C-alpha cells in the first residue's frame, strides 16, 4: 500500500539520465569508488536512508552507493532543492526516492518518513544533510536506533547539531563529521558557493553585479566564497561578523567589516551565510535601497525574517518561481529569493558536480567506514582519517592534470613523514 | 495582408512586462532620457527600424524611443537571442516586432523584411547591431537610401563593416559608431561579457569553472572581460592573439599567451572572442580533452567550424536547447553551445540591464543626433561627441551612489578645461 | 670653464655598470634597437639634450641613443629621482650628465642649462619628461628653436602642456607625444605604477598595506595601477574623480567613489595621481587618522599642500631621506613622503626596467622619426604610427616567450587587414 | 669579562628609536598588553632568552616583555635578519642583545650562547623561532632544563621539530606552539609573506614581476601568500606540491600545479616555501632561463643547493649585499638572493609591524601562560586557548576601525555558545 517512490514527473528520466552521464564524467572520485568497490560490494547489507538535496550530483552518489552494494531510499533535505529530472532518473532506475521541487512542509516530512522502512527491514544507516533525518529518528523513532550502525553528516549546521546532541547524552549512534573533512569544508563550502551563489542570483534576477554594494553576513567558509564571487564581478562587498578572527581575516583581504544595522542602508544585494537566526529583520528591510535583493545560502531558512515581509508589505508579486518582489509602506521594493531558503539550490542547480565529487567521495568513504569498521567508531562524532581525506583529493588530480611531486626517501626522512602521507599534522588548517 | 507582428507566444506578455518593470529600475540612462524628452518628442517623424537581439533590455530601449516620439518596427539580429516574454510584451504594446528564439535562417531574413515598410512609409532611420539590416538596405533596397537620414551601429563587427563600406564608396547614409563610444566599448563589451559569458556556460552545462584550463581566443574588450570572469572562478586561462599589443597586455596580466594549435590540447573550455573566421577547426577538435566545452561570443557564428563537427562526429545528442554533445571517431566528446552562435544571448539572457542602459542611452542619443541634427553628419562614420559620452556615464552615477568631484575654477584653469567637461582629449583611451 | 658633468660620486660607476648590465637584459626593445641601428647610426648629427629622471633605465636609453650615433647631454627632470650609481656610470662613460639625488631648485635649473650647449653647437633635439626643458627653451632660449628639429615627450603632464602650447601658437618645433603611444600609456603608466608605487611606500615606511583604507585621487592610467596594487595587498581602496567615465569605471570594478572632503576622514594611506593642483589641503590633513601616510605620484609636486604642513605642524621630524613625520596642533601625526614629489622615484627606484624598455623604445623611435624624417612632421603634436607602436610591443614578446598567432591570408582578407598589421583602427583604445 | 651586548653600531640607536616609535603605533596588540600588565608585572621573575630575528618588530616585543617585568637577553635566529638600528636601540636601552646583519656561523652560535646566563642566574624561559635555542639547550645544556619553566615557538619548522622531540621522549620542558595559533599561521605566514616576499625580491633586484613566470615550491600558508602576491603583480604562477590537498587547492585557484623538474625550464623567478631540503638542485639550475632569480623564504637555508652554484659556476659577482649573480658553464646567468637564507628578512625588512603585532601578542600571551600558570602545562606541545587566540584578533580590530557584531542572547542560545566566545569548535580551520 506504499508508493515505490514519488516524483514530479517520471517522464523527465531521459533528460535526467543525460544529465547524470555528463556529471559522472565530472566526478572522478565517485567513479573511482565504483571502479574499486563494485566487485566486492563493501556496502552489501547496508540499508541507507538519505536526506540530502535530490540533485544530479546526489543521483550519482545514490547510484555509487547502490553499485557498492547497499539498498538506498532517499528524500531531499529542502523543499525547493530537488532537480526533478534527476529524481525521475533515480525513480526510474527503481530506487525509492520521494522528492520534488516545491514540496509543502507536511509533504517534506512525509517524504523523509517513506525512507525509514525498506522492503526488507528498517534503515541501518543514515546519510544526512542538516540533521533533519538524524533528529527525526532520535526523537520519533528511537526504537530504530539499535538497528542503525552509523550516521554521516554533510553540512556545518548538521554537524553543529551533532556536537550539541553528543554534549547532551542524546547522540545514540556513531557519526562521522563529513562537513569537516578538509576536502569538503575548504572546497564545497568555499569554491562551490563561489560559483553557485552567483548562479542563483543570476537565474532569479539577471541583475548586474558590477557597481553594486553587496552585504555578506558571516565570513566563514561560505561567506568567504560568496564575498570572493561578488567582488570578482565588480561589487563592493561589505561583511558582518561576530567572530574577531574571521572579522580580521575579512579586513586584511580589503573588506569593510561592519554591522547589519549600518550596512542595511547601503546594500543593493544581501546574502546571509551565518547559520544563525535573526540576521536580516524588519528594521533592516525598512532602511533598504529600492529593489534590494535579499537571499540566504545558509542551511535552514532562519536567517531572514520573511514572515515580517509577508505581514508588512503593501504588495507581493510573484515574478517567477522562487522570486518574489514586495512593496513596503515606504513605497520601496524588496526582491526576495526562494522565500529565504538556500538560494544556490532553490534558484539554480547547487554547486557544480566536480566539487560535489569531493563531498560525496567523503560521504561514500564515511558510509564504508562506519558500515565496514564499526569497532573503530564508538558513539560520538568523528573525523574521517587524514589519509582518506588526502585520498579524496588525490582522486581528483588526474582529471585536472595535476602532476604531484613525490618526496624522495631523503626528503621524507628529513621531514619525518611517509612518502605516501599523511603529509600534515591533525591540527593543520590548510 | 501583412502581420502586425510575429512572436512565439503573445501569452507571455504579462511575465515580460514584469521583466521590463524590474529592468527599467536598473536602467537610469534610458529612464532619464524619457524624463527629458517625452514632452518634446525629438524623434517625432522618425520611423526607426531596429535589428538587435529582442531582449528585456532592448524592449526598454524600444519603448524609450517610442516615448520620444518615433514609430518603431523591430527584428532580432540573431536567430537564438530573442527573449520571448520581452518580444510578447512589445507586440502586445502594439509595436511591430518580428522575433522569436529559434528562428530558421529564412525566417530571420523574413523578420528583418517586415520592418522596412511602416503603416505610413518606409524607414527613415536604422538602429543596427552587426550590420545585417545596414547591408540588406545597401544591397537589396538602395532605392530606400535617400529616405534614410541615419544609421546608429551597436557592435564591433558592424562598425568594422561600416568602415569597410565607407572605404569603398558604398556607405550612402551618415552612421554613428555607437560601439566605440567609451561608455559602450569599455563597459558593455568588457563588464557585460564578464558576467554574461559565465551565465551562458553555466545555464547550458552547469560545469565547475574552478580547476579548469580555459582558452580564450582574442584579447580585445570582449576577451579581456571573458578571461577576467573565468580566472575569477579559478580557471587557468590561456589566451591566443594576433596583435602584439593585446598579447603583451595579456602577458603582463599573468596570462600565458600561445597559439590555438598548441592550446587545443590543454583546454577544457574554449571561448572565441575575435570576430574572425577559422579560429577553432576540425584539427583542433581532434586534439581536445574529453567533454571540452566550446562556445563563441563574437557577433557572427563564423569562429568555430561547427559544420566540421556535424559532418565528422560519430554521434550527436541534443542535451537541451542550444546544447549539443558530440562523440568523435577518437571516442572523445565535445560539448558545443548554441551551435556556435553568441553564447551569452543564446544560452542565457545577455548582459545585465544596467550595463545595457549605457549602450542603449548611447543609441538613443545617436538616433536623436542624426535625426535632429543631420547638418552635423555628412555621409561617413562618426563618433558621438565626448560631451554626450560623458553624459551617458554621469546619468548612471546616482543609481550607484557615486559622489563625483567638481573642479574648482582655480583647478579648471590650471588644467585648461571646463568645470563641466569634456575632461579628456579625443585620443584618450581610458 | 664648464664642467664636463656633475654627479654625486663618480666612485659609484662600478656598481652602476653592474646595474645597467642586469637592466640591459630586461630591456629587449632597447637592445634590439642597438642591434639594428649601431651599424647605420641614424642619429649621427643629432645633438640630443635630455631632461628625464637619471635612473638605471634612463642610462640604458642614453647609451642606446649614443650607440645609434647621437651626441647626448642629460639632466634629471626631478630633484629627487636621480640614481647616483647610474648617473656616475654615465658620467664615467664620458657622457655629459648633470644630476644627483637631492638637488636644490636652483641647482635643478642649473643642470638643465648645462645640457643646452654641446662641444660642437647647441641642441638640435629635445627628449623631455614633464615639459620643463621644452618650456625653458621656448621661454628663455627661443633663438635656439630654429636649430631644434624635434621634441619627444614622455609623460601625461608634459603632453598636456604641449597641446596647451600648440593651441596658443607657441609650439615652434614638431613634437611627438610619446606618453600616448599605446605601449607607453597602457603599460608604463598602469603596470609600472602598479609595482613601483608600493615599492616607494614600502621602502619609506615599511607599513602593512593589508587592513588599511587607501585613498587614491584620480582614476586615470596611473590611479588604475595604484588602486589595483593597493587592493592586491588587502587595502580597502576609495577613489576620488572629476570625470564621470573614469568614476563609473572605478565603481564597476568594486571601488567606492567619493570626494576627498569625505575620504580624508577614512584614509590611512593617500596617493594623488591627478596631475592637478589642490588635491589634499590643510582642511583634509586636520581630519586625518593618526600616522596617515600621504604621497603623490603625479609628475609635479602640486597635488598636496606640503607648505601647509610646514607652516602649521607643531613638530617635524625627518625619519630618513624623503620621509618626514609631522605632528599637528590636534596632536595627530602625518607621514609625508618625498616632500610631495613623485613617490615611486623619490623613495624607490621608479618603474622596473622591462616596462621602461617599452617607454624608451618609443622614445628612441620618436627621436629617429623626427631626426630622420622631418618632412613627415609639421609643427604641432603627433603620434608615432601604429605600426611602430605595435613593433615596440612585438620586440618584448620573445623575452616573455609569447607565441603570437599569424593571420592566414584567408583570415586577413576576411578582416580586411594586412597579415603584418596594423591590426587596429586609430581610435582603438585597447 | 662578558660583553653587556654586541651590535654593529650603537650609533644607530636614534634612528632605531624613531623606527620603534612608528612601529609601536602599528602594533596595538603589543601596546594593549603593556597597558594591561605594566602595573602588575606578571613576568616578574622571568629570565627570558630570545632567539628570533632582531628587527624593529622584535624590539617592540622585547620592550613589551621588559615592561611586563621580565629580564630579557636576545639573539637573532638568522645571520642576515637583524636590523642594526633596532638592535642598537635595544642595546642602548640596556637590554643585552647580541646581533648584527651578516654574522658568520661561529658568531651566530656565539651570540645565542651570550643569552643563556643572566646577571642573576641562567634562563628560566625560552622564546624561540626555528628551534635553534631549544635544540642548543636540549643538546649542550640539559642541566639547565629543570630551571626552564617553558618554551614558546614562533614558526612552522620549529614547531615541527618540537613534535619530533616530543615523539621521541626528548622534549623536557612545556612548549606552546605559537605558529599554530590561528592569529599567527593564517595572518603572519600568509598576509605577511604576501607583502614581504615581493619587498625582498624588489629591493634586491628591482625586477618587473608582470609578464614573468614565477615558480613557487609549496602551497602551504607561506606559498599561498607568495603565489597570491606574485600573481597580483601580473606574473604567471606555477606551483609544485607533494600534498594532494594543497595541490588541489592551488589548482582550484587557477594555478598550474606541476613538478620542479618540469617547471625549472619555465621559471623566471623561483621561491621555495616548503621547509624541506633538496627543492632546487644543480640539475634544475642548468635548465633555467637566463638571469632567473632564485630565493628561499622557508626558515632554514636548506631548500636550494647554493653549494652547487659556488662549486659549478664559472663566475660569481656580488651585485650588492645579499645579491649574487652567477654565470654557469652553459653561459647562462643565475641571480641568487641572500645566499639562500629567508629572503624577506635577508633582503628587506621582514613582515610589516601590524601583522607582526598578531604574532608577538601571541608570544607575550604564551610567555605569561607558561610562566604564570605552569600547572596548566605538562611537558609536551600545546596550543594557546582559543579564547586567547580570539583576544589577539579583537585587540587589532580598533586600529582598523572594524565594527564587530555582538550576538543577542536569543542568537547565542540558538547557536549554543557564549556571547563572548569562543565562537568556533577547536577543529575549526578558518
Ligand atoms: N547552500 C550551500 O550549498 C552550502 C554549502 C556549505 C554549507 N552551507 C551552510 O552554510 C552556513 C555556514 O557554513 P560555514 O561552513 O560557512 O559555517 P562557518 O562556521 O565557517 O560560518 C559562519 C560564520 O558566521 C558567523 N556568524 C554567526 N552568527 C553571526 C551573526 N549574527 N552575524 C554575522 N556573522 C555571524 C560566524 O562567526 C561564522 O564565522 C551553514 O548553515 C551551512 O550548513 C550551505
Ligand atoms: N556577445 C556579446 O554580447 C558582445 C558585446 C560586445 C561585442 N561583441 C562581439 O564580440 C567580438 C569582438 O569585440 P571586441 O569589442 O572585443 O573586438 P576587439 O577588436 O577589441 O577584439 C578582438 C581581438 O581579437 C584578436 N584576434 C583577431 N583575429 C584573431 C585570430 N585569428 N586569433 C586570436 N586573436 C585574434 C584581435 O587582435 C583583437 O584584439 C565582435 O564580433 C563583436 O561584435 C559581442
Ligand atoms: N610617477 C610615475 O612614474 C608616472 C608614470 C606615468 C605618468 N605619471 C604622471 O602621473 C599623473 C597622471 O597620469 P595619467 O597617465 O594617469 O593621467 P590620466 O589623465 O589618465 O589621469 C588622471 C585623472 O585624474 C582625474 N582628476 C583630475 N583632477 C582631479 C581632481 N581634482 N580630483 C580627482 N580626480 C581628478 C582626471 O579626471 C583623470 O582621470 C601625471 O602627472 C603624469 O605625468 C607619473
Ligand atoms: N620567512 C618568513 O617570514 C616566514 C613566516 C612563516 C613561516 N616561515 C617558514 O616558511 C616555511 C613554511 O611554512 P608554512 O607555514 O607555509 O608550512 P606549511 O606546512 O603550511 O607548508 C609547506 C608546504 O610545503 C609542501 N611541500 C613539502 N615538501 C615539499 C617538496 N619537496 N615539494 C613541494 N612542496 C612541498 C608541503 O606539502 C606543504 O604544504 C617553514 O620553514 C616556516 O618556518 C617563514
Ligand atoms: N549540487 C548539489 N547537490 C547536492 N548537495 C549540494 C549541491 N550543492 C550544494 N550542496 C550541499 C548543500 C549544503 C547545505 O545543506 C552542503 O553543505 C552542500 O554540500
Ligand atoms: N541583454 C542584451 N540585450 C541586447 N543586446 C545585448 C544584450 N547583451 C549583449 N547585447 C549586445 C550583443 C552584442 C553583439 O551583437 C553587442 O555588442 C551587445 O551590445
Ligand atoms: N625607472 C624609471 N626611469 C625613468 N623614468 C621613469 C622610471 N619610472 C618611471 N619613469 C617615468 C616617470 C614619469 C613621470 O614623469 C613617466 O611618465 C614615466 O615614464
Ligand atoms: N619583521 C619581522 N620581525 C620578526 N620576525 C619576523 C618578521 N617578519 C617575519 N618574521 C618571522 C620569521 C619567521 C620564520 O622564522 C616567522 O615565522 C615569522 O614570524
Amino acid at each position: 500500500d506504499k508508493l515505490p517512490y514519488k516524483v514530479a514527473d517520471i517522464g523527465l528520466a531521459a533528460w535526467g539520465r543525460k544529465a547524470l552521464d555528463i556529471a559522472e564524467n565530472e566526478m572522478p572520485g565517485l567513479m573511482r569508488m565504483r571502479e574499486r568497490y563494485s566487485a566486492s560490494k563493501p556496502l552489501k547489507g547496508a540499508r541507507i536512508a538519505g536526506c540530502l538535496h535530490m540533485t544530479v550530483e546526489t543521483a550519482v552518489l545514490i547510484e555509487t552507493l547502490v553499485t557498492l552494494g547497499a539498498e538506498v531510499q532517499w528524500s531531499s533535505c529542502n523543499i525547493f532543492s530537488t532537480q526533478d529530472h534527476a529524481a525521475a532518473a533515480i525513480a526510474k532506475a527503481g530506487i525509492p526516492v520521494y522528492a520534488w521541487k516545491g514540496e509543502t512542509d507536511e509533504e517534506y516530512l512525509w517524504c523523509i518518513e517513506q525512507t525509514l522502512y525498506f522492503k526488507d527491514g528498517p534503515l541501518n544507516m543514515i546519510l544526512d544533510d542538516g540533521g533533519d533525518l538524524t533528529n527525526l529518528i532520535h526523537t520519533k523513532y528511537p526504537q530504530l536506533l539499535p538497528g542503525i550502525r552509523g550516521i554521516s553528516e554533510e553540512t556545518t549546521t548538521g554537524v553543529h547539531n551533532l556536537y550539541k546532541m553528543m554534549a547532551n547524552g542524546i547522540l545514540k549512534v556513531p557519526a562521522i563529521n563529513v562537513n569537516d573533512s578538509v576536502t569538503k569544508s575548504k572546497f564545497d563550502n568555499l569554491y562551490g558557493c563561489r560559483e553557485s551563489l552567483i548562479d542563483g542570483i543570476k537565474r532569479a534576477t539577471d541583475v548586474m553585479i558590477a557597481g553594486k554594494v553587496a552585504v555578506v553576513a558571516g565570513y566563514g567558509d561560505v561567506g568567504k566564497g560568496c564575498a570572493q564571487a561578488l567582488r570578482g564581478f565588480g561589487a563592493r562587498v561589505i561583511i558582518t561578523e561576530i567572530d574577531p578572527i574571521n572579522a580580521l581575516q575579512a579586513a586584511m583581504e580589503g573588506y569593510e567589516v561592519t554591522t547589519m544595522d549600518e550596512a542595511c542602508q547601503e546594500g543593493n544585494i544581501f546574502v546571509t551565510t551565518t547559520g544563525c537566526i535573526d540576521i536580516i529583520l524588519g528594521r533592516h528591510f525598512e532602511q533598504m535601497k529600492d529593489d534590494a535583493i535579499v537571499c540566504n545560502i545558509g542551511h535552514f531558512d532562519v536567517e531572514i525574517d520573511v514572515k515580517w515581509l509577508n505581514e508588512n508589505a503593501v504588495e507581493k508579486v510573484n515574478i517567477k518561481p522562487q522570486v518574489d518582489r514586495y512593496r513596503l509602506k515606504n513605497g520601496r521594493r524588496i526582491i526576495l529569493l526562494a522565500e529565504g531558503r538556500l538560494v544556490n539550490l532553490g534558484c539554480a542547480m547547487g554547486h557544480p558536480s566536480f566539487v560535489m565529487s569531493n563531498s560525496f567521495t567523503n560521504q561514500v568513504m564515511a558510509q564504508i567506514e562506519l558500515w565496514t569498521h564499526p569497532d573503530k567508531y564508538p558513539v560520538g562524532v568523528h573525523f574521517l582519517p587524514k589519509k582518506l581525506d588526502e585520498a579524496v583529493a588525490e582522486a581528483h588530480l588526474g582529471k585536472l592534470n595535476v602532476k604531484l611531486t613525490k618526496l624522495t626517501e631523503k626528503q621524507a626522512q628529513y621531514l619525518g613523514m611517509s612518502c605516501d602521507g599523511p603529509f600534515k599534522p591533525d591540527h593543520y588548517r590548510y
